[PDB]
């Protein structure tokens, strides 16, 4: 039910359905069955390797007659191998054939990491493969071309809003310096053991909309032997979290969700069961007070899940 008001002009959904890490073979049903819940903000991207399977549930919908075109708001991202300006468009023109869609609402630069090319026929999605066996290879294309890249891809019409992902706050700070179209959202790993209140005050205070996301920390399998070796509890198990839900007769991912639903940050969670779905789409039904805040504030820690040093030493984060 609730939108931001980007500083393009358009509303997004503040709550959405995150389609990252959905399982492959039941994503065009998942998407389907979200829509006919009420979701209308899908959150994508091309290294998901699953955007011809949204696209397959969102036309499901859109036949049957259950929302039109214009009621979703279809997020995707740019990835790392399609930087160069030659390069943007045949990475977007994939997006929106994936999805048999003629726009899209969102396109992030997916990170601030620029791999070689690779041909879409040779792989698609590459993922780490940059064309040169198992090794990684980069090019040097600067943020700002492929940022003006975006822009022209925005005034032909394939494009809304354009943003960026995973971005620290000097880069972002240094785009907006070029940018003849601001970015009008900042996607970024938020959840209370990695809170980075500054930049979300930052962006917050420039007119940049904050989507998060892992917005329940640890939860794949290597995330959470993370955890362990760091004795670390996963955010479910948090004292804190588990106080402040007890205290609102919620659940601590309630809790999770509200405490950035509630700054006013977008979220995105993975709703992978009808439960999660239907409790995921209510988090806006309690307020946290201000002890709350502050009791969750203590628990940064500065702990990042998603980190480009971990694949290949590259320094975003740093």
């Amino acid at each position: 039910m609730p939108s931001i008001k980007l500083n393009s002009g358009y509303d997004m959904p503040a709550v959405g359905f995150g389609c990252w890490k959905v399982d492959v073979d039941t994503c065009s049903e998942q998407i389907y069955r979200a829509i006919k819940t009420g979701y209308r903000l899908f959150d994508g991207a091309e290294d998901y390797a699953n955007e011809k399977l949204v696209g397959a549930g969102v036309k499901k919908a859109i036949d049957e007659g259950i929302v039109k075109r214009e009621d979703l708001f279809l997020t995707s991202k740019l990835w790392n191998n399609y930087h160069h300006p030659d390069n943007v468009e045949k990475a977007l023109n994939r997006t929106l054939s994936d999805l048999q869609v003629d726009y899209v609402d969102l396109f992030l630069i997916h990170f601030p990491v620029t791999f070689k090319f690779v041909p879409l026929e040779e792989k698609y999605p590459p993922g780490f493969y940059c064309g040169k066996g198992d090794n990684f290879d980069y090019e040097d294309v600067p943020i700002l071309e492929t940022w003006k890249a975006l822009e022209k891809l925005v005034k032909a019409g394939k494009i809304r809003s354009i943003g960026v992902s995973n971005f620290p706050g000097a880069l972002l700070l240094d785009l907006l310096r070029g940018a003849t179209i601001k970015p009008s959202v900042l996607q970024v790993e938020h959840h209370p053991y990695l809170q980075q209140p500054r930049l979300i005050e930052f962006a917050q205070s420039r007119g940049i909309a904050v989507t998060a996301y892992s917005s329940f920390g640890p939860q794949s399998f290597v995330e959470l032997n993370q955890g362990r070796a760091l004795n670390t509890s996963p955010l479910f198990e948090n004292e804190t979290i588990k106080a402040i839900a007890a205290k609102h007769g919620k659940s601590p991912a309630q809790v999770l969700l509200r405490w950035s639903s509630q700054r006013g940050i977008a979220i995105i969670p993975k709703s992978n069961t009808v439960p999660r779905l239907l409790e995921n789409k209510d988090v806006n039904s309690f307020d946290l007070d201000e002890q709350d805040f502050a009791d969750i504030a203590k628990l940064d820690i500065n702990l990042r899940f998603n980190d480009p040093w971990d694949w290949d030493k590259i320094p975003i984060f740093v």
